[PDB]
């Protein structure tokens, strides 16, 4: 298809999104980052956006968990260019309900190439990248 | 879990979806019940709100198109209590990409009990129903009660 | 492909089927609407023939439970024709075993074009439809012809 | 669960399911085995018992193609004791739009533990199997 | 699809899986067929090897438990040539985290032409063949011919 | 589940994989790249592997194609500590046969924690961080405790 350009801003979307037993492996992560994770915009799925709070006295942006369709929030917000980086640690060991969620989700941060992780050491690399704090240009797919 | 109730408003909130191989199906069907679908608000993915708005004159609010995303918009809004009514004429007969997506807003649909038809006979059945035009309590999650 | 009517006779031939956790959900609903049930033909998998005859007096034309292939019974008599009706309340939020079952049952019924209904807002609106008691033509592919 | 028994008849009801491209695959087989088939009662979805028919001149108990239903008929008569082998060529290599049928048919023949062959290699096997023209008993979950 | 052969040997290189609901059931099977599966090449996937190994005092190639990566490991050596029969007692009444591991497993064994079993019934017929323990050819796909078509 | 370390070399062992329609999308990155990829050490995909390596003359270990089993073998790779980061470009816009197997091999570098990348942004991202030559240390499943758990 026929790709455009995408600016994501110096100050980043991010979407924190983790299932039930990894919800503990996120907090983690986002603790060990919260200095630079102070710098942007956060939005997270269900009791965990209450849990980073309560924690880190950070403000997030409280999406509906994922089986009631949270996945589909963030996943509509990517497609309208409103999230620029998903931090997905979704349990690969455990079957959920809403898997169908998850892989379109997955599918879509894909299809609009925003920058994905689903495990930490992902994470890890993108965030210690040079340019997270800065304007970054993507290619998408032109749309019209 | 816990329910709840919510009302699902006289002029209904209806999202017209249609895979590829069954655009004419949901065209047909929107034709054949012009006169009622005008009291209601229509939201459609991908190209179909401008075919429907050409050839019915009626204004539809358009989304993106399934594999871009379409379908998840209409979930998130599903969730968010503003759809209330989903026409879904996907393909039974072709694999599709965005075939998660698909699942995941029929998923949503049946978890938040808004009336779904997924061909024509269960469309003209709901459309038909005296209710249709009528204010109607549903049976919901309460997700407010069951956080906290 | 080619298409082809099928009439929905006036005596519906209706399957009833649930999940575990959706069993008291399809028990409300076909108590609630015991009086126009009582005028169809019932078919239901697993314990809610012997559930819903116990509780109502109504005979039930019972199948095996769906992980042991009751959903490939059900579908395969939708796709004979032998069913007009499908209701069936399966769990969106609950990993199943036989999902492919789910799924390929959901799949036919579209298939076939015959009213389907998975959450109760919809089986309300379908039941309370004024053709629901009369016998309605549907629009069927053709395999007879498709076939030749 | 618990097991129960059931006898396999010495005279089985076989059904021959393949998907397009496995067509040629599948007739090929039947022809090499018309001998040993001619003595069973055959079953097959869409035009392959048509095919099977016309070109071995054997008897072919028709079932609706494989994306209308046939898939769900053959399900139906395993689970009710009434077909004893199934020869399932599927493919392997394209995605098939009926695939949650394909794969709904493979769990019932698992679960109701009759002889099953996906491939040329596994059904050459079993129809060289001593037993296959005799009575014999599996062990099958008791519904009761 | 171009076609070749390949010839599975006298001694068969045997992968063993068994889920949890299944593995007592495997277990049965393998103690049954014991002194017959002590003449070829035996693999098992990691809970399943071990338990085969300390119950029957056979030697038992044991890789990773399939949820960690065994099933890929198996169905890497289907590919190659290593394995030649699968005998795979997966669990059809329990939804399983892995469950694309299981279904690659099977896409990968039809594809390459082995004799599968997932069930008792099957796997029985399959070891009670004639040319179980002969060498016997079965045809593949050219890979070599299936490469070049597609550069 | 418990937890180890496990620490990545400098040169890592890098596996490239994309699906047809991401062919090019995929060839352009690396040609992007190719002086440092140069340094690190290459797997690929069947097709993908064998169409870099004519491109760009560099070296490139070729596995078997995706849907013959390529996928499973870089996914065993994975759980056995002998690749590093994953680069997939996979196909969001088309169905794929072997589906189940590209499910399964992101499933495992999920699992694995290894860097993985599906998209062209985030594989920029990826290969700019400092520590992508440096040797650094991630944390995974400790296997040996899970096995004994399970036994």
């Amino acid at each position: 298809m026929e790709l455009t350009t995408r600016t994501l801003p110096a100050r980043k979307h991010i979407a924190l999104v983790a299932h039930d037993h990894c919800k503990q492996m996120l907090m983690s992560w986002v603790e060990r980052h919260q200095p630079l994770l102070e710098q942007h915009v956060l939005y997270a799925t269900g009791t965990t956006g209450n849990l980073i709070s309560r924690a880190t006295g950070m403000n997030v942006n409280a999406m509906l968990s994922g089986p009631m369709g949270g996945d589909q929030q963030v996943g509509a917000l990517i497609s309208e260019g409103k999230i620029d980086v998903l931090i997905f640690f979704w349990d690969p060991l455990n079957a959920v309900p809403h898997d169908p969620d998850v892989k379109a989700l997955l599918r879509l941060a894909t299809v609009w190439n925003i920058p994905v992780a689903t495990n930490v050491a992902t994470a890890d690399f993108i965030i210690q990248s040079p340019h997270f704090n800065d304007a970054v240009d993507i290619l998408i797919p032109d749309y019209q």
